[PDB]
């Protein structure tokens, strides 16, 4: 099985350290790329328990292994914290209206 599971996508660690990466550099910068300005603060409203500590920051994970540069997000989106650690990989897809699930 995929090491992550979002909907339909299947991401490696790889994949999603590459996502978390792009969306931490553009952190640690204080910038942003798209018209949602990513990444941006996961205010995780469904009440994940995530291991590690916040405040959380969303970025999106795209399923054609591309690095998001601003197009359409998706559903997908990887979640880390300010010292640059991984707290989940979560999708809209299966969710209703602005929900998330975490991917599998």
């Amino acid at each position: 099985a995929c090491d992550y599971t979002c909907g339909s996508n299947c991401y490696s660690s790889s994949d999603v350290s590459t996502a978390q990466a792009a969306g931490y550099k553009l952190h640690e910068d204080g910038e942003t790329v798209g018209s949602n300005s990513y990444p941006h603060e996961f205010r995780n409203w469904n009440g994940f328990d995530f291991s590690v500590s916040s405040p959380y920051y969303e970025y999106p994970i795209l399923s054609s292994g591309d690095v998001y540069s601003g197009g359409s997000p998706g559903a997908d989106r990887v979640v880390f914290n300010e010292n640059n650690q991984l707290a989940g990989v979560i999708t809209h897809t299966g969710a209703s209206g602005n929900n998330f699930v975490e991917c599998t």
